[PDB]
C-alpha cells in the first residue's frame, strides 16, 4: 500500500495527506523523530538526503512533488487531457514557488522578513485568483471541473497563509470561496479535523 | 507551433530549447530585452509575473518545468510507464532543487559564497551519479532506456556547473560519461556548438 516517511510536522507532507484522505486511500505513517534523524543513517539513504519518504509498494519516491503527481497520475487527479495536465503543472509549479518563499521566511528569517512577506502576499496570491476566474468562474477548482493534485497543493498554500496572514484571502473572493467549498468535502473535512492533522504543527521550528 | 519568450540567456529555458533542437522540433524565440520587461506591460500579463512564457498553438504556458513536462508528455519524453514517469518527476525535481541554489549563488552572493557552494558540489551531485549506477550501469539514460525532459533539464544542470566548477565531473564517471554521451547525440551536438546557443550568456547578470 502506501507509506509516508516524515518528520511529525504538516510540512510538505500536508497536501499528499489530504489528497490521500479525500481521495480513501488508506497510508501508513512513519514518523521520523528528530533524534532518530540526526543518527544520519535514514538520511543517508535517502536519495537527497531529505524526507519525504514516501512507498507505493516497492516503488521508494522522495520529492513531495513527485509523490503528488505520482498520486494524480495513478489515481487521476491530473487533468482530462494534455492540455489540462499542463495547466495543473502550471498552478503546482506556481504554488511550489509561494512554497518556498514562505519556507524560507519560516525558516531563514521570520521576524525581520514577515511584514515585508505580507505585504507582497496579495502579488503573489493573485495568479491564482485569476486563474480561478478563468476556469467556469472559480465555481469549480483550479484546472477544469475535477480535483487534480494541484488543487490539494494549493489549498495548503492557502490554508498555511491564513494562519500566517488572518484575513490575507478576503481581497479574493474566488480563493475564499474556492478554499470554503474544497474544506468542506467530507472526507477532507473529517481529516482536516482529525487530531491526526490538528496535533501536528504546521512547521517544524514552531513558527507559523 | 512553438514560441519560447524569454530574456537573451540560457537560463531557464537551456534544457527545453535543448530538448525541442534533439527533438528535431521546429521553434520561435521571441526575444525580450531588459528594456522591454522593465516597460512593465509585458510582465503584467504575465500569470507569475514572469518568463519564460511558452506557446504551443493557442496554448500558453508559463513555468520553465511545466514547459518541459509539457513537451515531455506530448515528445513521449516522460518514461515508458508510471514507475518511470515518477522517477523521471524525482530527478527532474532534484535537477531543480539543485537549480535553484545555483541561481541564488548566481544572483544572491556569488562572491562571498562560492568556495561554499563547490566544497558542497560533491554532495548535491551524488544523487545523479547514484541514479545513473541503478539504471543499466549508468550506460542509457537517468530513467529508463529512453530520453525523457529529465535528462535535458539534468545535462544542462550538469554543463553549467562544469562552467562554474571546472572539473566538478571528474570524481563522477557515470555522470561525465553521461554528459559527454547525451552531448554528442548528432542534433544536440549541432545546436550545441551554434551561435544560438554558444553566443548566449548562461545567466542575466554576467556571473558563471
Ligand atoms: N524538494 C524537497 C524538499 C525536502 C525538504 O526540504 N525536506 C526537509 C524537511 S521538509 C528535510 O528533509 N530536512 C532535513 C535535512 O535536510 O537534513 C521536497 O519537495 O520534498
Ligand atoms: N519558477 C519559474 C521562475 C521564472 C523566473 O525566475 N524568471 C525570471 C528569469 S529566469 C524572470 O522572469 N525575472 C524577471 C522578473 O521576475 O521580473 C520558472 O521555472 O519558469
Amino acid at each position: 500500500p502506501y507509506t509516508v516517511v516524515y518528520f511529525p510536522v504538516r510540512g510538505r507532507c500536508a497536501a499528499l495527506r489530504m489528497l490521500l484522505a479525500d481521495q480513501g486511500q488508506s497510508w501508513k505513517e512513519e514518523v521520523v523523530t528528530v533524534e532518530t534523524w540526526q543518527e544520519g543513517s535514514l538520511k543517508a539513504s535517502c536519495l537527497y538526503g531529505q524526507l519525504p519518504k514516501f512507498q507505493d509498494g516497492d516503488l521508494t519516491l522522495y520529492q513531495s512533488n513527485t509523490i503528488l503527481r505520482h498520486l494524480g497520475r495513478t489515481l487521476g487527479l491530473y487533468g482530462k487531457d494534455q492540455q489540462e495536465a499542463a495547466l495543473v503543472d502550471m498552478v503546482n509549479d506556481g504554488v511550489e514557488d509561494l512554497r518556498c518563499k514562505y519556507i524560507s521566511l519560516i525558516y531563514t528569517n521570520y521576524e525581520a522578513g514577515k511584514d515585508d512577506y505580507v505585504k507582497a502576499l496579495p502579488g503573489q496570491l493573485k495568479p491564482f485568483e485569476t486563474l480561478l476566474s478563468q476556469n467556469q468562474g472559480g465555481k469549480t477548482f483550479i484546472v477544469g471541473d475535477q480535483i487534480s493534485f494541484a488543487d490539494y497543493n494549493l489549498l495548503d498554500l492557502l490554508l498555511i497563509h491564513e494562519v500566517l496572514a488572518p484575513g490575507c484571502l478576503d481581497a479574493f473572493p474566488l480563493l475564499s470561496a474556492y478554499v470554503g467549498r474544497l474544506s468542506a468535502r467530507p472526507k477532507l473535512k473529517a481529516f482536516l479535523a482529525s487530531p491526526e492533522y490538528v496535533n501536528l504543527p504546521i512547521n517544524g521550528n514552531g513558527k507559523q
